[PDB]
């Protein structure tokens, strides 16, 4: 090389028969649990093209579908997975600009994820080969909208909160009694057993918020006194969850809740506990008002 410099006779090869596709999971909460879940590819000969000399309509490849998985275990990680189309078994007849489509299948729609619609055209550069004596993908260029781009497709997982407060009431009411609750969250098959949200306690006083962690499919116990909340942060969306406060009638208290979704309609249950509530995107505040006279 040059004075210093140091001279490659040569270059890296780039495979230029495979196109590699990039999943981005977005998440709105950085705290928020991953769902066990696939995100599915495809592609197709793109049929919009005017087939002249040069344009031809892809030749359909022999397994048009790829994927990638996530895992609750992907917790903490990048969140970025990579899958890949092959061209090499692909017999083009003459060498040639050959276009696809490249989308993301939306089959099984997992709760509180929003699945990227883009639509990539992608050019698979088939030239002669005389080595092969055929004619080669050689490159492979894609494109979204006017600029050549990495397939990249970005999917966002939204969740939620869930807000557990303590109102007492009446003129008999205890102000400075610690009303006992259970949280349970049940398992299903984007979010397994064990995994852990993340949830906060506030109190009315000089003391900052508390945190601990809640495990799916197991009961959480708390205790909260009047103006008392606690707060599940990273509540994932379609999770089936019950929120019962002990039966409190031997003390002369009267309980009632209030389920809260943020823009929804208020509902209303004289009694002890929540129905099983399915988590939407919505942040859920549900009330237990104790109340107490003489």
């Amino acid at each position: 090389g040059p004075g210093s410099a140091t001279t490659v006779h040569g270059e890296t090869v780039v495979n230029g028969a495979k196109l590699t596709v990039t999943k981005n999971l977005d998440l709105v909460n950085s705290n928020a649990l991953i769902p066990n879940t696939d995100f599915t590819f495809k592609i197709e000969p793109d049929t919009t093209v005017n087939e002249d000399g040069n344009k031809f309509k892809g030749v359909a490849l022999n397994t048009p579908m790829t994927k990638v998985t996530y895992t609750n275990s992907d917790k903490g990680g990048s969140n970025t997975k990579t899958a890949e189309f092959d061209f090499s078994e692909v017999t083009f007849e003459k060498p040639g600009v050959y276009y696809y489509k490249v989308t993301e299948e939306k089959i099984d729609k997992v709760p509180g994820v929003s699945y990227d619609t883009t639509s990539y055209t992608v050019q698979v550069h088939v030239l002669w080969n005389e080595e092969q004596q055929k004619p080669v993908a050689t490159y492979i260029v894609g494109y979204k909208e006017g600029s050549k781009v990495p397939i990249q497709f970005k999917n966002s997982l939204d969740s939620t909160t869930l807000t557990v407060k303590k109102k007492v009431s009446g003129t008999g009411g205890d102000r400075s009694k610690d009303f006992n609750f259970g949280l349970t969250l049940k398992a299903n098959q984007y979010y397994k057993a064990s995994e852990k949200v993340m949830i906060e306690k506030t109190t009315k006083g000089g003391q900052a918020p508390v945190q601990t962690e809640a495990s799916i499919d197991q009961l959480y116990h708390f205790t909260l006194k009047d103006g008392e909340s606690i707060k599940v942060t990273n509540l994932p969306v379609g999770v089936d969850y019950v929120v019962t406060e002990d039966d409190y009638k031997s003390e002369k208290y009267t309980t009632n809740v209030e389920v809260s979704p943020q823009d929804g309609a208020v509902k209303n249950i004289a009694g002890n506990s929540t129905e099983q509530e399915t988590s939407t995107d919505k942040d859920m505040t549900i009330t237990f008002t104790n109340k107490k006279v003489f």
